[PDB]
């Protein structure tokens, strides 16, 4: 038992929900919450840009560290880092931007990410302005995370058709 409230159970261990995931986190205070993230770590929209936010800058500062110790994360790759105010870690992880050119391929490889970690609030990979197909992420995050997983959607028309179009 959990105390994620209000998710449609799509799998053994996928769940969906219309949510802001900033809100959601302040709520539950996860174990996990997953940012959309790019390779510099560079949280300026998006999930990235709103979670960022609601930590005050806090998770850019301890971003721009990480990068000036490591260099930047892989496209399908992810870092944990702090959570700050909204979860205990946060799960940075890079799926293919579609508006960058970048492989969709690669989306299977960030979402593998995801099950280091028993239990994760998320966004799907590469929707929003990462440019891929919504319902394709949701397809390949069902396929491919086999830990417990709460997604968190932005946009009701979307999630409405996410769930309406669920295989
Ligand atoms: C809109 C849209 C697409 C998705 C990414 O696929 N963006 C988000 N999903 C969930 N919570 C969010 N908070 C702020 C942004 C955001
Ligand atoms: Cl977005």
């Amino acid at each position: 038992v959990n105390s994620f409230s209000g998710y449609l159970k799509l799998t053994d261990n996928v769940y969906i929900k219309n949510a802001d995931i900033v809100e959601e986190a302040k709520k539950v205070k996860p174990t996990v919450v997953v940012n959309a993230a790019n390779v510099y770590l560079k949280h300026g929209g998006g999930v990235a840009g709103a979670l960022n936010k609601a930590t005050n800058n806090a998770m850019q500062v301890e971003s721009d560290d990480y990068i000036a110790t490591n260099g930047p994360l892989k496209v399908g790759g992810s870092c944990v880092l702090s959570g700050h105010n909204l979860a205990k870690h946060c799960l940075h992880v890079v799926g293919p931007n579609v508006n960058k050119g970048e492989d969709i391929q690669l989306l299977k490889s960030a979402y593998e990410n995801f099950n280091q970690h028993e239990v994760l609030l998320a966004p799907l990979l590469s929707a929003g302005i990462f440019g891929a197909d919504p319902i394709h992420s949701l397809r390949v995050c069902v396929d491919t995370v086999r830990t417990n997983v709460y997604l968190a959607v932005f946009d009701k028309n979307l999630y409405d058709k996410l769930v309406s179009s669920f295989l």
